[PDB]
């Protein structure tokens, strides 16, 4: 083949990833080898906004399926790791979330979802740029990162889902801690509830009709956001709440995020990578 694997840098749920060069172009990739879809999958490569890692090219060859990316050195979850003692600067944990709506709002627009959006997937860059890596694919695993509509058995998920996703990790860059570290689906959702308080018709009409809803759930009461994403100002906090809405129809869209106060002062500062 007229690739060349490099090293082995990741393990996924039906392939492995490869770093590998292009033995045509010179270029430096990232390559999955994997074990209807073939044509659902090509579509992505159509998707060019400068936030999205670049599909270049879907290969059925031999009777397999080969996804060759744009390489990106370092994901945000090493970046988080790696800036762990100090904290990443605001200006740049605001350009990020600034960044990473600019990609939800190109990838909703054109009815494109994540699903399984979460910080291991979010390439960065010496430009200080973010990009979102694994879009619009799927069509054990962490839950951390998963809507509550995801996890009370909603088979119709929506937009809402990536946007919920996004402001988990935006919470984590600021507290550097995971907002809700759930072990189970059933943790999970209860480590949402004891935070923004067992959900009820009220706040979100149809939560008690899903399909793994119980009346038997326990009835906590909503923490003050205060307390939970410390010492992120008011506009972030008020960001995030509209971000964290239990009604995906409430939750706000990535397009009017763009448009909140808390972006009045964004800028693009360049981070120190290893
Ligand atoms: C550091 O990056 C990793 C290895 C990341 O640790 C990780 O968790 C997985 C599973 C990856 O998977 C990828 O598929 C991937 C894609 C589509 C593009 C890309 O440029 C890169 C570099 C990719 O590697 C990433």
């Amino acid at each position: 083949e007229n690739f060349q694997k490099v090293e082995k840098i990741g393990e996924g749920t039906y392939g492995v990833v490869y770093k590998a060069r292009n033995k045509l172009t010179g270029e430096v990739v990232a390559l999955k080898k994997i074990r209807t879809a073939i044509r659902e999958i090509s579509l992505l490569k159509e998707l060019n906004h400068p936030n999205i890692v670049k599909l270049l090219d879907v290969i059925h060859t031999e009777n397999k399926l080969y996804l060759v990316f744009e390489f990106l050195h370092q994901d945000l979850k090493k970046f988080m790791d790696a800036s762990a003692l100090t904290g990443i600067p605001l200006p740049l944990i605001k350009s990020y979330l600034f960044q990473l709506l600019q990609g939800l709002a190109f990838c909703h627009s054109h009815r494109v979802l994540h699903r399984d959006l979460k910080p291991q997937n979010l390439l960065i860059n010496t430009e200080g740029a973010i990009k979102l890596a694994d879009f619009g694919l799927a069509r054990v695993v962490t839950l951390w990162y998963r809507a509550p509509e995801i996890l009370l058995g909603c088979k119709y998920y929506s937009t809402a889902v990536d946007i919920w996703s996004l402001g988990c990790i935006f919470a984590e860059m600021v507290t550097r801690r995971a907002l809700f570290p759930g072990d189970s689906e059933i943790d999970q959702l209860f480590r949402i509830f004891r935070t923004l308080g067992t959900p009820d018709e009220v706040v979100w009409p149809g939560v008690t009709s899903m399909p793994d809803y119980k009346p038997s759930f326990p009835k906590w009461a909503r923490q003050d956001f205060s307390k939970v994403v410390p010492p992120l100002d008011e506009d972030g906090r008020s960001l995030l709440s509209q971000m964290l809405h239990y009604d995906p129809n409430k939750r706000i869209s990535a397009k009017a995020a763009l448009a909140h106060p808390f972006f009045q002062d964004v800028t693009k500062p360049v981070p120190h990578l290893r």
